[PDB]
């Protein structure tokens, strides 16, 4: 009953329905594996269709402490409190959880997005103000019998968040696991990057400077500057049969083709190799251009299909965002400190190429690829 419990708009995150307070107030909450605070709009905002009204909840408790959270995109400030929370299309339980009531924000809420809050699914180590603010999923596991694991199938868009287990109907083929290196973000280690089979030929620590994370709340694949520059050079080379403005590669400009004529075949597949659970072993996930060229829906331009380049540069490490996760079934196996990847039931492919998760591969270079 948790299948298809996610909705969203392309480029604007995926959200699940939740209720907060007594009596229950229904809100749509963005699912974010890249942070650890549960926060909801709690005052009027031009982009909010509704918001949390603390005065109407008999179970609300004020913690008398403010909190400020700046993300890569957007920021908000609010008041900490606790209240009862449920997930209508998830496990049928009610938990008391920490909630940040957002009273002020900047470039956080999105015009027309349909969500009103955010559910940080990562570890307490990156919770604000500090790690004593227990994250939602931690409270869920401690207060119920839900297994310490969840999975995401991200596919107007939709998908599934399966709390407490793995749904086999949501993937095909084998599940490959990579270790969670450190429990703060969902940090992983990339050991190799290929563009159309060609190795970027870089010290593998560069791929993980200064960390690499799996983040459902970020749209793009974000790469460390040095890796980004090398990747763009190789994607340009592969696609050189057409020449695009430098602004396209910087994600500042759309590229458009007559409806139905997008030249998918001139763009390369990107393979990211992730550390396996065994010494010097890895597996790879392969991303097609249908993933990293993000469609931008706009009726004004609808004579064409137009796209934004959804790989961009980072000064804070690699972020495997929604563009990478889409078309894969991703298991956040907290209990066993590992992340699993499999090909999703809602996968990308044309008649020539298919996204894949495959292995094992072996590396002769014994260098640890973790940056720290
Ligand atoms: C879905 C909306 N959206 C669209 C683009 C886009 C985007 N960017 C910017 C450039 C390329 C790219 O993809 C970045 C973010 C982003 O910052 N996401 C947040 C959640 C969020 C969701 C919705 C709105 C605002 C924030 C996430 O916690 C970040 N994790 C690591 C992170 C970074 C910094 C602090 C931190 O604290 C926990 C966590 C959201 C984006």
């Amino acid at each position: 009953e948790m299948v298809d419990n996610l909705r969203g708009k392309s480029g604007q995150g995926y959200y699940v329905e939740m209720t907060v307070g007594s009596p229950p107030q229904t809100l749509n909450i963005l699912v974010d594996t890249g942070s650890s605070n549960f926060a909801v709009g709690a005052a009027p905002h031009p982009f909010l269709h509704r918001y949390y009204q603390r005065q109407l909840s008999s179970t609300y408790r004020d913690l008398r402490k403010g909190v400020y959270v700046p993300y890569t995109q957007g920021k908000w400030e609010g008041e900490l409190g606790t209240d009862l929370v449920s997930i209508p299309h998830g496990p049928q339980v009610t938990v008391r959880a920490n909630i940040a009531a957002i009273t002020e924000s900047d470039k956080f809420f999105i015009q027309g997005s349909n969500w009103e809050g955010i559910l940080g699914l990562a570890y307490a180590e990156i919770a604000r103000p500090d790690d004593s603010l227990e994250p939602f999923f931690d409270s869920l596991v401690k207060q119920t019998h839900v297994p310490n694991l969840f999975s995401l199938q991200l596919c107007s868009v939709g998908g599934s968040m399966i709390i407490g287990g793995i749904d086999h109907s949501l993937y095909t083929g084998s599940l490959w696991y990579t270790p969670i290196r450190r429990e703060w973000y969902y940090e992983v280690i990339i050991v190799r990057v290929e563009i159309n089979g060609q190795d970027l030929k870089m010290d593998c620590k560069e791929y993980n400077y200064d960390k690499s994370i799996v983040d459902s709340g970020t749209t793009n694949l974000r790469l460390p500057k040095k890796v980004f520059e090398a990747a763009v050079k190789s994607i340009k080379a592969a696609s050189s049969t057409e020449k695009f403005p430098d602004g396209f590669w910087l994600g500042e400009q759309l590229v458009c083709w007559q409806a139905g004529t997008t030249p998918w075949n001139i763009f390369p597949v990107i393979s990211l190799y992730l550390m396996g659970e065994v010494t010097q072993q890895s597996f790879r996930i392969t991303i097609l251009p249908q993933q990293y060229l993000r469609p931008v829906e706009d009726v004004a331009t609808s004579q064409d299909d137009c796209y934004k380049f959804a790989i961009s540069q980072s000064s804070t490490g690699t972020v495997m965002g929604a563009v990478i996760m889409e078309g894969f079934y991703v298991v956040f196996d907290r209990a066993r400190k590992r992340i699993g990847f499999a090909v999703s039931a809602c996968h990308v492919h044309d008649e020539f190429r298919t996204a894949a998760v495959e292995g094992p591969f072996v590396t002769l270079d014994m260098e640890d690829c973790g940056y720290n």
